[PDB]
Parts: structure tokens; C-alpha cells; sequence
């Protein structure tokens, strides 16, 4: 509830910075994931660096209830109870021969039930592979090469990574016997021919206006388990750019969508998509106030090391999502549109993305 909203709202704001910077390119992101690893980060920071993170996220991780809330949240989401195909990894790596604050590790581990890993970034390629293998093996082998070539070097002292793979199955899946190349109309007027799925069913649907007055469709594709949903949304009119919608998104608005949904017999035309995005969190986080964490001597990580100056050399998220098959009105998404994977009991925005070109 409370912390699920803070986390989601925060993550949706990060998504927006990412979106406003790749205005015409495919993006998949995880609001929840970036909130999770920046909450971890809070434990390692101090002074103004810590205050920046806290002012942007809306809560302090060491307040009572805060951390236990987040763990209960994690167990609510990643519950093999749901037979869920979410695989997730968070991880902070720090240079090996720096004296860590006594008492930090046991504390970090009690709160998050994971640990900060120590490696030697002086073996540049060996350390890149240790981190990559760690991410790969902890995402069911789905997320490879998170750290690209030259992403780390001898001076690298602290690296933050977040990786997610999601392959849910729609409660009511699209029948393959109904997929066909259709004209998809891109943000720059030019069109292209992509395969679009289609299905006539009793879909949850509603429509909203932007603060500007532009109309848009929202539709909810529930997943097996009755717990997660994908929402698909796009301005009805093609001359209105998807950004008019992305710019007004929030975790609350998304809750209102769900709240207004009604079950209506509809024809849905929806392009298949396979997205894999690596997002460099630096610029987006910087745009939200968190600037110090990236500056060599101004960054305060004195909760992690009281003696040696640390700064974040890389903060990276890599996400992968595959959306495939497993007198009604028509909703045709032959334009750029948004998607959101939502955990409805808590209101957590797990995934969010835009398809500008499938
Ligand atoms: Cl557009």
C-alpha cells in the first residue's frame, strides 16, 4: 500500500525522464525495480547524497516499518505461489580492499536479505564477467551482457545493477490463428508492416482525457493468477503524440484507470512485441536531484565506507519482456502506445514501457 505507492510513483517519475530522452524509441523499464535498488542505496549514503535520494523517493529507508514493508512487498510480488514468471536481481558491487563500515553488512542483510558484493575492478575484464555471470544466473539466464565492453575500468569503485525478466501469460490469450501483418503508423507519419495479434472478448476497458482534452483508450489484459494486469493505453487520434500521455502518467492515474474499468465486448488489435532495454539510470536520476552520488569527491557513501571516497561509476537497469500468444467495438493500436504491468492488490507498477516501433 503506502510504500508500494511511494516506490511506484518514484519509479514512474524515473520512467518519464527516460521517455522524454528517447522520445521516439522503444523502451521497457521497471519503476518498482529502480525504487528497490535506490532504497538499498539509501543505506550506503550519508549527508547531502542521502538527502537527495530521500527527497526524490519520498521516504527514508531506516524509518520504522519502511524496510519490513519493502520485504513484505517483495514476497507479495515474487510469490511462486502465483506460479509467476518474474525473475529479478538487485546488486551493489564495491572495490574489494576498501574498509567497510563495521556493522554495515549485517545491517544491510537484515533489512534486504542480500549483501553488497566485493570484487577487484583492477582485473577489468574478470570483474565485468563476474558481474555479468551473477546477473545472468540470477535471472534464469535471460539477462546477459548487462555490463558492456569498457563499461568498467581500473578506477571503478562502485557499481549498481538491476535486472528483470518477465514472461507472464494472459488469462485470455490471443489465438495464433488470428495474427496477421498490419500497417503500423509510426510517430513520424511514416508507416511500417508489423504482425498484430487480435481477439474478440469481454475486455476491461475505459477511456480518459488528458488535462489538455485529448481522448485515450485504456484496456486491461489480466494475467493467469488474477493478480497482475497489463494495461495498454494510447491517444485515440494519431496526430496527438504518445508523449502527451507519457508526460502525465503517475501511479495514481493508473489506479484511476483500473478503478473505472468496465467489462465490455470488444475487438482488440494489438502488435506483438519483444522488448529488451538497458537503461543508464545516471541522467534520469540526476534530473530528479540525485547528482552527488555520481561525483567523485562530493559523493557521500560514508555509511558504506567511512574512510575511502566512493562514487557510483555505473547504475544500470536491464529489462526484458515478451508479449505473445500465451457488433463489437474496435480498438486498433496501429500507433505508438504505452504498456504497464501492474500488481493490483498492492498497486505496484512492476513494468512500464512504450512501443514506438514494434
Ligand atoms: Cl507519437
Amino acid at each position: 500500500s503506502y510504500v508500494a505507492h511511494l516506490a511506484s510513483d518514484f519509479g514512474v517519475r524515473v520512467f518519464q525522464q527516460v521517455a522524454q530522452a528517447s522520445k521516439d524509441r522503444n523502451v521497457v523499464f521497471s519503476p518498482y525495480g529502480v525504487a528497490s535498488v535506490l532504497a538499498m542505496l539509501q543505506l550506503t549514503t550519508g549527508g547531502e547524497t542521502q538527502q537527495q535520494i530521500q527527497a526524490a523517493m519520498g521516504f527514508k529507508i531506516d524509518d520504522k516499518g519502511m524496510a519490513p514493508a519493502l520485504r513484505h512487498l517483495y514476497k507479495e510480488l515474487m510469490g511462486p505461489w502465483n506460479k509467476d514468471e518474474i525473475s529479478t536481481t538487485d546488486a551493489i558491487f564495491v572495490q574489494r580492499d576498501l574498509k567497510l563500515v563495521q556493522g554495515f553488512m549485517p545491517h544491510f542483510f537484515r533489512l534486504f536479505r542480500s549483501t553488497v558484493k566485493q570484487v577487484d575492478f583492477s582485473e577489468v575484464e574478470r570483474a565485468r564477467f563476474i558481474i555479468n555471470d551473477w546477473v545472468k544466473t540470477h535471472t534464469k539466464g535471460m539477462i546477459s551482457n548487462l555490463l558492456g565492453k569498457g563499461a568498467v575500468d581500473q578506477l571503478t569503485r562502485l557499481v549498481l545493477v538491476n535486472a528483470l525478466y518477465f514472461n507472464g501469460q494472459f488469462k485470455t490469450p490471443f489465438p495464433d490463428s488470428s495474427t496477421h501483418r498490419r500497417l503500423f503508423h509510426k510517430s513520424d507519419g511514416s508507416t511500417v508492416s508489423v504482425p498484430m495479434m487480435a481477439q474478440t472478448n469481454k475486455f476491461n476497458y475505459t477511456e480518459f482525457t488528458t488535462p489538455d482534452g485529448h481522448y485515450y483508450d485504456i484496456l486491461e489484459l489480466p494475467y493467469h493468477g488474477d493478480t497482475l494486469s497489463m494495461f495498454i493505453a494510447a491517444p485515440y487520434e494519431k496526430e496527438v503524440p504518445l508523449s502527451a500521455l507519457t508526460n502525465i502518467l503517475s501511479a495514481q492515474l493508473i489506479s484511476h484507470w483500473k478503478g473505472n474499468m468496465t467489462r465490455l465486448p470488444r475487438l482488440l488489435v494489438l502488435p506483438k512485441f519483444s522488448l529488451e532495454t538497458e537503461v543508464d539510470l545516471r541522467k534520469p536520476l540526476e534530473n530528479l536531484g540525485m547528482t552527488d552520488m555520481f561525483r567523485q569527491f562530493q559523493a557521500d557513501f560514508t555509511s558504506l565506507s567511512d574512510q575511502e571516497p566512493l562514487h557510483v561509476a555505473q547504475a544500470l537497469q536491464k529489462v526484458k519482456i515478451e508479449v505473445n500468444e500465451s457488433a463489437p467495438e474496435e480498438i486498433i493500436m496501429d500507433r505508438p502506445f504505452l504498456f504497464v504491468v501492474r500488481h493490483n492488490p498492492t498497486g505496484t507498477v512492476l513494468f512500464m514501457g512504450q512501443v514506438m516501433e514494434p
